[PDB]
């Protein structure tokens, strides 16, 4: 797509909001990752979905990006402090940290 | 509505977002919309979701808008690299062509 003149300026699109923008927002976004993924999975009791940290990890991807239940009732027994740390995970990535990616990309 | 004055801008707006950007950002989207649906559909085992090309395509769409099931377990015999290809395809346009887009449009 570099042969028409209104596509070439869409192919060069891709590669530099790739090599700028979503490279240095995912170098920030691994750390609340994985941050709110150990400090999510290691209170769940071993007997819901957040079983291990790679469920924990899909689950909070999942949450990010506007899929996922947001349910109460996982396995806990402190499930005050599970929701209270969902909601920061969803007020710091749902809203703060994607919509700032998004204006650093406009 | 081109008798009004603060109409004739909001249809002019259609006409001008649709020939300029829209066509151009869904003719870049057909082709990552076509790679990755022939590439998931024909690793699916024939007996989930993903059985023929034309519902993995509407699968695709649907996790594109926002709507559709990221779920893990589907009919495969790689689910690791399904899930790879999945993940791929939603940080390519969830995050990386659909707000490049709307960048465009504004
Ligand atoms: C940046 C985006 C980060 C999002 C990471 C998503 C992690 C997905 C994940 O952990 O999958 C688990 C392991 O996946 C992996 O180790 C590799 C995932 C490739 C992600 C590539 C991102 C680009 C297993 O899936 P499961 O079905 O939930 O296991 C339970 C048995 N049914
Ligand atoms: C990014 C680092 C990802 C490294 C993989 C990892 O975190 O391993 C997980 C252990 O979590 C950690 O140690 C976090 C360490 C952060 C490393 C930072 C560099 C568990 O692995 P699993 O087999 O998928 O779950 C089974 C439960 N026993
Ligand atoms: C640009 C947006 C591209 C999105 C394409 C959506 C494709 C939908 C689709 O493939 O529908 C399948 C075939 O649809 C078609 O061939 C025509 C669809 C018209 C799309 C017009 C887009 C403007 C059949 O639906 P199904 O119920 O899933 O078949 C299984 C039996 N129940
Ligand atoms: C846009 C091209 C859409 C052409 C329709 C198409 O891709 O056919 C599908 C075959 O997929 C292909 O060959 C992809 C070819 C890309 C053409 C690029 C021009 C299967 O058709 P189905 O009857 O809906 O599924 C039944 C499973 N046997």
């Amino acid at each position: 797509t570099r042969g028409f003149q209104s596509m070439g300026m869409y192919s060069v699109m891709i590669q530099k909001v790739i090599l700028h923008d979503v490279l240095k927002f995912l170098f920030v976004y691994i750390v609340f990752l994985l941050g709110f993924g150990v400090a999510l999975a290691s209170l769940i009791e071993k007997c819901s979905s957040y079983g291990s940290f790679s469920d924990a990890v899909l689950e909070l991807f999942k949450l990010t990006i506007g899929l996922g239940d947001l349910n109460i009732q996982q396995n806990s027994k402190y499930p005050i402090l599970f929701l209270f740390l969902l909601i920061t995970y969803v007020i710091l990535t749902f809203v703060l940290l994607l919509n700032m990616l998004i204006a650093l990309m406009g």
